[PDB]
DNA sequence: TTTTTTTTTTT
């Protein structure tokens, strides 16, 4: 499988980059990862490879070089998939052009979902049309006019950039802030688009990007897109012709779980309204634009016999679920083991059938309208597209609610009664607990050999959690490799566990935050660190902590206040200037921050990020683990805590020459037996246990 | 055994 010419090509590109790009430094883990990826992707050894490549190993070049070599030899496409658009851009703008220097021949593109692309037609409307005081009837028309004059100028700037190729049309590739509402208007749904009819169709960024996919050697994708391309066999080449690298691979089950997740409203009056609107809309479609294809369900007698039966089912379900909950109150009911009582299951099966039928009708009408008075047709397309979305959520919901198991585990099922607009609304919720069958069918079986890599794949020094969640198995021929970290952590930093007076239990939170803040403040006062990061496991705790350090607002860059890349922008600017700067964030910061040396010398971790015990999904899972005679804490809480802790601690040492401390304020790392195990899955650091000032609680 | 709420993206 590894031909002579291929080894020669990989070696050549390797020597090329190491002695022609300044600072490219070889490493033995890098050589091993190149060889392992090369053997897996050529078919020489087993099926799939899950290789953990800690920061510093040089992971992306390590799979890019053999991946590209094998793709060229075989006239295949290398698909590199990562977690989100920012990481995609990192691969597309930094690593691939670097390889283009030594492979001038290289053909690579990036791929994104339709929703990230501007629609030239709409933007032209927004840039070239007058804001006229929200002309009232015109607002009611929502007829493509800039809300106001500021909006109009911004749109014209965006259009100027688009037309001269300063802007590629992707939402994330422009500096100009775009409101979410604005973006909804600037982009369009597949049906809403004019395709070959539009006078821009040859000029549309999205279609051009897909055209680039077709002749490219490397496509940079995100996991959601790849999954969607495996369900709809529609955007990527045929799986058999694919080399697939799933960078940031630990995210893969969660992404797969989107296919087993739905929440939707089911409250009976609202439902009556929706069905009435739909019936009326189908009749007006038939009158206004007779479709080419008229299904028997569109026949009015049949359509509203169908809708009346659906409604009667919904109303029965409302009554049943309402008996679980106090009247006139917001409430909640979870079904243990995700198991529905027989009558409720029966109802959900019939609902699944009826809502799926309505979804099919709406889809057929929608495609008929899109195939085809442009103004009136577009109003009708929009309404029917809304209807389609409603019934999509419905059929998916009832399909999941009807499942006995998914990948050998229950689907979490539960209802909520929530207040919204002066009223109580009934929601149903389904969340698949395991997703391995999904990954197996869409990826593992479909693509001959896949690389799953990440800086962090293991939990508790083990691939066990990854194996169980992903379905990858040695028995199927998948291999699992953990490369060593290059850095020397014990000499490069320390872990600090202050002598806190309370554990961060539920009752203790107020005192705990107080003690933390005191200690944290003293650290800031030492002026020993310029780059600081504070990491929380809940937004509740983060806000509470923020109340104690309100005198430090100037110094604090808080997740959400600005887009993360801007917050890191400012952080770099101030630290380079000699000022103290503190980032404060949740999971997004714990996962995404990569700050070397001065930029981040002290990491503050409020607590061990254990999963929420009262969450319905966690409860249902623990029930199921119990029924299999496994201990939930051992199998569910502690491994998640280990993975999260590895990731959080992983912010400190990003390079040789990184230095500093990780302050962990959860005393249970020393106080509980499991503490040792969490510490043993971290890199080795010396542990210091300083005394803590008295915690003054605030009103 | 022992634990308590985060986050992107797509058809
Ligand atoms: S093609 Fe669809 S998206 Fe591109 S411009 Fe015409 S309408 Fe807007």
């Amino acid at each position: 499988a590894l031909t002579a010419a291929l080894k020669a090509q990989i070696a050549a590109w390797y020597k090329a980059l190491q002695e022609q790009i300044p600072d490219f430094i070889p490493r033995a883990p890098q050589r091993q990862m190149i060889a392992d990826v090369a053997k897996t992707l050529a078919g020489e050894e087993g099926r799939h490879l899950a290789i953990e490549a800690p920061t510093g190993v040089g992971k992306t070049l390590s799979y890019l070089i053999p991946g590209i070599a094998i793709a060229r030899e075989e006239q295949k496409t290398l698909v590199v998939s990562t977690a989100n658009v920012a990481l995609q851009d990192q691969i597309y703008s930094k690593d691939l052009p670097l390889l283009k220097k030594i492979i001038p021949d290289l053909k690579f593109t990036a791929a994104f979902g339709r929703g990230r692309y501007v629609c030239p037609r709409n933007l032209t409307a927004l840039a070239s049309t007058e804001p006229t005081q929200q002309d009232l009837l015109a607002f009611l028309d929502d007829e493509l006019t800039p809300n106001n004059q500021e909006e109009q100028k911004r749109c014209a700037k965006l259009k100027g950039d688009l037309d001269t190729y300063k802007w590629d049309g992707l939402r994330d590739h422009t500096d100009i802030a775009i409101d979410d509402d604005l973006w909804r208007r600037l982009s369009t749904d597949k049906a809403s688009c004019l395709n070959r009819n539009c006078y821009y169709y040859r000029e549309c960024p999205f279609f051009v990007a897909r055209r680039e996919i077709q002749e490219a050697e490397v496509v940079v994708a995100n996991h959601a897109l790849v999954m969607a391309a495996m369900e709809s066999e529609a955007v990527l080449p045929d799986p058999k012709n694919l080399l697939l690298v799933l960078d940031e691979g630990h995210h893969l089950p969660d992404v797969a779980r989107d296919a087993l997740e739905m929440s939707a409203e089911i409250t009976a009056p609202w439902y009556r309204l929706q069905l009435d609107l739909f019936t009326k809309l189908v009749a007006t479609c038939m009158e206004q634009f007779r479709p080419k294809t008229i299904p028997p369900l569109a026949i009015p007698e049949r359509l509203n016999a169908h809708c009346e039966e659906l409604y009667e089912l919904i109303a029965s379900l409302n009554n049943i679920l309402n008996l679980y909950m106090p009247a006139g109150q917001e409430a909640e009911h979870r079904f243990a083991m995700g198991e529905l009582p027989d009558e409720v299951l029966e109802i959900c099966q019939r609902l699944a059938k009826l809502t799926e039928m309505l979804r099919g009708l709406a889809e057929l009408f929608l495609n008929d309208l899109s195939e085809k008075d442009i103004v009136r047709l577009h109003r009708l397309i929009l309404q029917m597209n809304r209807a389609l979305g409603m019934f999509e959520a419905q059929s998916k919901l009832w399909r999941l609610a009807s499942l006995a198991q998914s990948s050998g585990a229950p689907v979490t099922k539960w209802a909520t009664r929530e207040e919204r607009e002066g009223q109580l609304h009934l929601w149903f919720h389904c969340v698949g607990i395991r997703v391995s069958d999904q990954l197996e069918r869409l990826l593992w079986r479909s693509i001959p050999h896949i690389i799953v890599t990440s800086a962090t794949l293991r939990s508790l020094n083990s691939f066990s959690r990854l194996q169980e969640m992903s379905g990858l198995k040695e028995k199927a021929g998948d291999r699992f490799v953990a490369l060593d970290s290059p850095f020397n952590h014990c000499e490069q930093g320390k872990i600090v566990i202050p002598r806190m007076r309370v554990e961060p239990s539920i009752d203790n939170e107020e005192q705990h935050i107080a003690e933390m803040a005191a200690f944290f403040r003293e650290q800031v006062e030492s002026k020993k660190h310029l780059g600081m990061l504070v990491l929380f496991a809940s937004g509740r705790a983060m806000q509470r902590f923020l109340d104690y350090v309100t005198d430090l607002r100037l110094m604090l860059l808080v997740q959400g206040d600005q887009p993360r890349y801007r917050l890191v922008e400012l952080h770099r600017k101030r630290v380079a200037n000699g000022e103290r700067s503190v980032l404060v964030g949740l999971q997004s910061f714990a996962e995404g921050l990569d700050l070397k040396g001065d930029l981040l010398s002290q990491v503050h971790i409020h607590k061990i990020a254990f999963p929420p015990i009262d969450s319905p999904v966690v409860i249902t899972e623990g029930e199921w683990l119990k029924s299999l005679n496994r201990y939930p804490f051992e199998v569910q809480s502690l491994p998640s805590a280990s993975f999260n802790l590895i990731q959080q601690v992983g912010r400190l040492i990003r390079s040789h020459g990184c230095w500093g401390e990780v302050v962990i304020y959860d005393k249970r790392l020393l106080t509980k037996n499991y503490g040792k195990r969490l510490l043993d899955a971290l890199p080795v650091f010396p542990i210091e246990q300083p005394e803590v000032p008295e915690g003054i609680v605030k009103k």
